[PDB]
């Protein structure tokens, strides 16, 4: 299901469908299809360059929401092999809107968490599009202390709406687990990197992204509010969305030049959702080459390195 | 247009023409072209030998009659080269149900007398079914003549129904007209070669058919009578014509045992009209062998023979 912006690239893709069916559908017909699939092939890559050339901050939003497209399970699957997810913050419940695991990098043993909107309407709900509870956070503090104390590097990703809004989660403690992951993470003897694939901020987001670097893709949003609150609470209107957007700077390059993130990692074109196998490899690249540079350092570098990052934080 | 006994043959050839359509007609349509044609050609080729061995003297007869084959028009030009057509018997007419001309075989120079149907409706009417009124066999002796005259060997073709059965054939001397002919083409110091082919015989047939060699197709009828009109005289009715067929002895291999004919041209597969050109070159190495084997000897010689193999006729 591609984007109101897509619509040249959709219609293109429709005709290109019946092709299969015409291969063998009946009355003998089995026409020449290479060609015809060739010639359509052709004009749907051209015209795609076409459509992703003049898309900007609003749409971005809009790309970094595209109902299609991998979640940490995808990339888990696509760049990481010998996955045990472990469920469960021993306190309360387990949350299936964050999805936390160890597994193997490249032979290398590593933690990943992160969230997971799930696929369709059924996961979706099941998963409560990604909004974690907060026993979601205290699990992801539980192992994230499991990782530090087997001298194990931690891989995070983050694709969160938010914290979820409701009764359920403010009266767990909501800010106070937060907190701790917030104070936690910033004491590990091990390395961290996190990045934002997907769509994520809202604070709650950061509760797993305070690490030694930070990468995000080209069509990634890391709000402090999302556009839509920004423009209800400041535009007094919801419609005045895409301005907020713009003013924000919710955009990879735009955060990029303010020093908050290390990297930007390069989609395929169209979208990370037309080639995944390419966005998995292209992130398991940058996640190894960022764990290179970051395993020279000693424990107490590393976490001095961390603080005197953080302190960086604010023009301040 | 295949006869009744040929339709198996024909189904299978109605399936086969729209592939040429489904090849670019509409709508893509461009189908495994290749593979239907080969699979319904060897079904095609199969189902001919699955009809034509068993056929027998009435419908040789049919099969002589086909409403599409080679007339001397089409063995003129698919074995001759150089043909000119002389047309005019010198007293009150050219006839079209007799075509005689100077051609070369070869390079040899010879002269071609036979006679042509046509082919449709229109050059049917045109050639009067290829039935001569007798100034067309004067315009035969006067050809017959002037090839004598310039040491020149005769080729003769014998397509016809009969000596037509009309007011202007009749008055004009039919029987004086085919008895001189039958008179000088006993005389011709030229070797003379005379095939069956097609439908031919009652007697005006004989008119240009009095050579040193004769020569049948496997499907040509040779009667001194219709089966029709032996049936019609002798039977007292048209239907049993089929048995007249059978105890004339009207088939070629028949007539062979009967020392009446030298030779028997075999056909392609399902009648001579499905490969033309196979007959044509079958017929060309027949007259050409005949021919060569006739010229060794002197004209003198070669007229004594003739006038021997005449007395050969009859068991007497």
């Amino acid at each position: 299901n591609f984007l109101d912006f897509e619509q040249p690239i959709a219609e293109l893709e429709a005709k290109i469908d019946s092709l299969t069916a015409v291969s063998r559908q009946d009355e003998k017909l089995d026409i020449n299809i290479d060609e015809e699939v060739h010639r359509l092939r052709e004009k749907s890559v051209e015209l795609t360059r076409k459509i992703f050339a003049d898309l900007g901050a609003w749409q971005i939003a809009q790309l970094a929401r595209h109902p299609q497209r991998p979640y940490t399970l995808d990339y888990v699957r696509l760049a990481f092999d010998e996955f045990d997810e472990l469920a469960g913050d021993r306190a309360y419940a387990d949350d299936k809107a964050i999805v936390g695991g160890i597994a193997r990098l490249d032979g290398r043993p590593v933690m990943i968490i992160g969230h997971q909107k799930g696929r369709e309407t059924k996961e979706k709900i099941r998963r409560n599009f990604g909004m974690p509870a907060p026993e979601g956070y205290r699990k992801a503090l539980r192992l994230m202390q499991m990782a530090e104390r087997f001298k194990m590097p931690i891989i995070t990703f983050i694709d969160t709406p938010g914290a979820y809004p409701g009764v359920g989660a403010e009266e767990r403690g909501q800010s106070e687990a937060i907190a701790r992951n917030l104070r936690e993470m910033s004491r590990l003897g091990v390395p961290v990197v996190c990045t934002v694939i997907g769509e994520g901020g809202s604070g709650g987001a950061l509760a797993i992204g305070v690490g030694d670097k930070v990468n995000m893709l080209q069509y990634s949003t890391y709000s402090v509010i999302s556009p839509e609150g920004c423009a209800s609470i400041l535009w007094k209107s919801a419609d005045k969305a895409p301005l907020a957007a713009e003013a924000m700077g919710i955009i990879a390059p735009r955060l990029k030049e303010l020093k908050l993130i290390d990297s930007i990692i390069p989609e395929p074109l169209g979208g990370a959702h037309r080639n995944p196998e390419a966005m998995a490899a292209s992130l398991k690249a940058q996640l190894l080459a960022d764990l290179a540079d970051l395993d020279v350092l000693s424990t107490e570098d590393l976490k001095n390195r961390r603080y005197q990052r953080l302190m960086s934080y604010g023009y301040a």
